[PDB]
C-alpha cells in the first residue's frame, strides 16, 4: 500500500531523533561550585517551519551550606500550553512533567520537596526596549516532577510569544530517579536557593540574558527573574508573534499504530524493546556505520528507565515529540541524503528500492513504482526535496 512510506518515513524520522541532542543536559561546574547547562527548544512557526532556540545556562547558589555536583546527565521535558477561557488578559496555563535521565542503571534540601508546594514567579523583562512584566503562580509536585502555573502579562499585552518565555519562567522540581539522587544540585541548594542565568540565541534573530534568583520565602517556591533582548527584528518570528501557541495535539490512534510499525523494523526479535545491536543493524542496511559506543549513546538520548535499551513505550514517547516539533530543514535534508544515495536532488525508482531492500522488505516494482507514483507532485517520475517534505507530514 501507501503505508510503506510512512513506514520506512518513521523509521528515518527515528534515527534523526536519536542522533540529536534534545534534552536538558547538566554538567558539573566546580570552579562557580555549581552547574552548567545547555539545551536547543523548537518553536513551531505559524504553518511551516521552527524557530529554533540555543540556551547557555548556569547555576550558582547563594548560601554556602554544601551542595550536590552531579555527574553529567540530563533532563527531560514535557510541556502543555493551554488558555484559561475565563481570562481576559494576556496569560498562559502551563502544564509540565520534568524527568532526570541519562545515566544507567540524599541531601537535606531533598526534604523540602516531598509534598506539594506553591510557587511564585515574577519576571521584569526589556526586549529591544519594548518592557514588560510577566507574574505566576502555582504548585510544584517534585515527587512526580509536576508542575502547574498560570502566568499573566501584567503590563497588558505581552510583546513576544508566550512559548518563549516557558525555560525562563524552577527546575528544582524535577523528579530525579532514586539512583540518581546524589545528581540533583537544584534541591540540594534549597532552602536559601541559586543564581540561575542564561543566554537564549533565536537563530536567525535575537538573543535574551536571563537572571533569575530561585530561593524559599516562607513556604513558597519563589522565581524572580530579569530579562534583557537584543538585537531582535520587528518583522522576525518573535517581536512578529509568528509562533504557534498550542502544543500540537495528542495522539491518534492511528498514529500510534504508525510509530509501532516503524519500530517493529528496529525490533527485529519483537522482544518488545531495541537493543544497541537492534539498533546497528538497522543503521548499517541503511548506509551509516557507527560504533558501539555512539549506539550506547544514541539510546541513552531516550532510555528514561535508564536499562540500556529503548523500551517500546520509551519509543512511542520519543516519536511523540518528534511529531509534536518540527525539524529543521537541515535535518529534513539529512532525510533526503538517505535516499537520495548519489546526491543528485532527486529520489530515483532505483534509490528508492535500494533502500526498501536494505532495511528487510521484498517489495515488486508496481510496489516501489507505486510508491514513487504516490509522492510525485509534477510528474518527473522521481521525488525531489520538495516533493518529500510534503510527504513527510
Ligand atoms: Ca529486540
Ligand atoms: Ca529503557
Ligand atoms: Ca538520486
Ligand atoms: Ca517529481
Amino acid at each position: 500500500s501507501r503505508r510503506k512510506w510512512n513506514k520506512t518515513g518513521h523509521a528515518v524520522r527515528a534515527i534523526g531523533r536519536l542522533s540529536s541532542l534534545e534534552n536538558v543536559y547538566i554538567m558539573a561546574d566546580k570552579q562557580k561550585n555549581g552547574i552548567k547547562a545547555n539545551f536547543k527548544i523548537r518553536h513551531n512557526i505559524e504553518d511551516r517551519g521552527v524557530q529554533l532556540a540555543y540556551h547557555y545556562q548556569q547555576n550558582t547558589p547563594i548560601g554556602d551550606g554544601p551542595v550536590l555536583l552531579p555527574d553529567n546527565h540530563y533532563l527531560s521535558v514535557q510541556s502543555k500550553l493551554s488558555k484559561d477561557p475565563n481570562e481576559k488578559r494576556d496569560h498562559m496555563v502551563l502544564l509540565e512533567f520534568v524527568t532526570a535521565a541519562g545515566i544507567t542503571l540524599v541531601s537535606k534540601g531533598e526534604e523540602l520537596f516531598t509534598g506539594v508546594v506553591p510557587i511564585l514567579v515574577e519576571l521584569d523583562g526589556d526586549v529591544n526596549g519594548h518592557k514588560f512584566s510577566v507574574s505566576g503562580e502555582g504548585e510544584g509536585d517534585a515527587t512526580y516532577g509536576k508542575l502547574t502555573l498560570k502566568f499573566i502579562c501584567t503590563t497588558g499585552k505581552l510583546p513576544v510569544p508566550w512559548p518563549t518565555l516557558v525555560t525562563t519562567l524552577v527546575q528544582c522540581f524535577s523528579r530525579y530517579p532514586d539512583h540518581m539522587k546524589q545528581h540533583d544540585f537544584f534541591k540540594s541548594a534549597m532552602p536559601e536557593g541559586y543564581i540561575q542565568e542564561r543566554t537564549i540565541f533565536f537563530k536567525d534573530d535575537g538573543n535574551y540574558k536571563t537572571r533569575a534568583e530561585v530561593k524559599f520565602e516562607g513556604d513558597t517556591l519563589v522565581n524572580r527573574i530579569e530579562l534583557k533582548g537584543i538585537d531582535f527584528k520587528e518583522d522576525g518570528n518573535i517581536l512578529g508573534h509568528k509562533l504557534e501557541y498550542n502544543t500540537r495535539d495528542q495522539l491518534t490512534e492511528e498514529q500510534i499504530a504508525e510509530f509501532k510499525e516503524a519500530f517493529s523494523l528496529f525490533d527485529k526479535d519483537g522482544d518488545g524493546t531495541i537493543t544497541t545491536k537492534e539498533l546497528g543493524t538497522v543503521m548499517r542496511s541503511l548506509g551509516q556505520n557507527p560504533t558501539e559506543a555512539e549506539l550506547q549513546d544514541m539510546i541513552n538520548e531516550v532510555d528514561a528507565d535508564g536499562n540500556g535499551t529503548i523500551d517500546f513505550p520509551e519509543f512511542l514517547t520519543m516519536m511523540a515529540r518528534k511529531m509534536k516539533d518540527t525539524d529543521s530543514e537541515e535535518e529534513i535534508r539529512e532525510a533526503f541524503r538517505v535516499f537520495d544515495k548519489d546526491g543528485n536532488g532527486y529520489i530515483s525508482a532505483a534509490e528508492l528500492r535500494h533502500v526498501m531492500t536494505n532495511l528487510g522488505e521484498k517489495l515488486t516494482d508496481e510496489e516501489v513504482d507505486e510508491m514513487i507514483r504516490e509522492a510525485d507532485i509534477d510528474g518527473d517520475g522521481q521525488v525531489n526535496y520538495e516533493e518529500f517534505v510534503q510527504m513527510m507530514t
